[PDB]
């Protein structure tokens, strides 16, 4: 009964976020899980702002109607050597990562570690946030609202 929630630095408010280090988040669970870090998925227009603050990641992910990987170095195995936000086009599968966005956040880089998940609710899972520098934080909780996800 163990989630790890793996979180990015933050770009104008907007992060990475994976499930287990793997692509295993749904398109509802994206919605629990943002919004228990008391955030929104990010519009096109937040993740674009988001970008110029100096952000990208190698890994699809949701955001407000689409799924997408931001990019600013051209990298062959990065959504094929695409700059600016790559919208995948065409998938089979439902399953990916999610980013959220906190408008609380500080409004360019912010490369501190996050400490909570301030607004899960009462649940057995144990919820680790795990940052890239490693360090973590572990409650007893749960984020998910829809059955179809747990
Ligand atoms: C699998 C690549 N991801 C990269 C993202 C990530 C983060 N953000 C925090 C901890 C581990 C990882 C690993």
């Amino acid at each position: 009964q163990q989630i790890d929630l793996n979180v990015t630095c933050r770009y104008a408010g907007v992060f990475h976020v994976e499930k287990n280090g793997r692509y295993s988040i749904s398109r509802t669970e994206a919605a629990d899980l943002c919004q228990a870090f008391n955030s929104t998925l990010p519009t096109m227009d937040q993740m674009k702002l988001a970008l110029s603050k100096g952000f990208e990641t190698c890994r699809y992910g949701f955001i407000e109607g689409n799924v997408v990987i931001p990019r600013i170095h051209p990298n062959a195995i990065c959504a094929a050597n695409h700059t600016g936000v790559y919208i995948l086009v065409t998938s089979n599968t439902s399953h990916y990562d999610t980013y959220c966005f906190n408008a609380s956040a500080p409004p360019e880089e912010d490369c501190t570690s996050v400490t909570d998940l301030p607004n899960s609710f009462d649940g057995p899972v144990t919820i680790t946030i795990v940052n890239r520098d490693g360090t973590r934080a572990s409650k007893k909780g749960e984020y998910r609202t829809h059955q179809e996800d747990i």
